[PDB]
């Protein structure tokens, strides 16, 4: 819960800087982009304990990615206020946090999926001021799929609510847990790619298939009751 404190206090500082003080519209637009970045990374730090890759050599390049992202991001803040704020301290804290690596918290995984879908949607439906060739409807198919995936997650969180909250009474369903963990990791790296993309990224996910497979496994395992 360390990086969450620093993120929330940087958000409060940015709120104070916005609430009162002469700053050009453009400067507070950069500030808004920065606090969006910070909310994304806040979700990441909140649910990083469940983002478990299999080979930490993948963690090597994930840390590389997060590092160069965080460094490219701390570039367009006004030199006016970037001196006044401890951004480099926050960056160091976050880099240190993101190299930290039989009960399954299946409420945390659904919450991570919900939060990450909300974040990907929020970052998509922000930047589409930068409009491009009218084949951009591809994006709108993507959005559509996401809006279904998102909704489907809510569906899965309603029907199996008592089974989710209280999954510790049930035993290991390696199929279900492996599918959920794979989708969680996929959504994490997807949110990271979207954050890089919406922010002049140096460098398709097939999430509906995964959420459908999770839904079917859940129906199989949770409707095999006496109810």
């Amino acid at each position: 819960s360390m990086a969450e404190n620093e993120i929330e206090e940087m958000l409060e500082h940015l709120r104070r800087i916005k609430s009162g003080g002469d700053l050009d519209w453009l400067d507070i637009l950069r500030i808004e982009e920065l606090e969006m970045v910070l909310r994304v990374f806040r979700t990441f730090t909140k649910y990083n304990d469940v983002l478990l890759p299999d080979s930490l050599v993948e963690l090597t390049k994930r840390a590389k990615l997060i590092g160069e992202i965080l460094h490219r991001l701390f570039g367009r803040i006004p030199h006016k206020c970037k001196t006044n704020l401890n951004l480099e301290r926050l960056e160091s804290h976050l880099l240190e946090f993101f190299q930290g690596n039989n009960n399954f918290d299946l409420s945390k995984y659904m919450d991570c999926l919900e939060n990450f879908l909300n974040d990907v949607l929020m970052m998509f439906l922000q930047k589409d001021r930068f409009f491009h060739s009218r084949e951009q409807l591809a994006k709108h198919r993507s959005i559509k799929e996401l809006k279904i995936v998102q909704k489907k997650i809510r569906f899965l969180k309603y029907i199996y609510a008592t089974e989710i909250n209280g999954y510790v009474d049930y035993e290991k369903q390696e199929c279900l847990e492996n599918r959920i963990q794979f989708m969680t990791n996929t959504v994490g790296q997807y949110c990271l790619a979207v954050l890089d993309y919406v922010t002049e990224g140096k460098l398709p996910p097939y999430l509906l298939s995964l959420i459908v497979l999770v839904e079917l496994e859940m129906k199989k395992i949770f409707h095999g009751e006496v109810k």
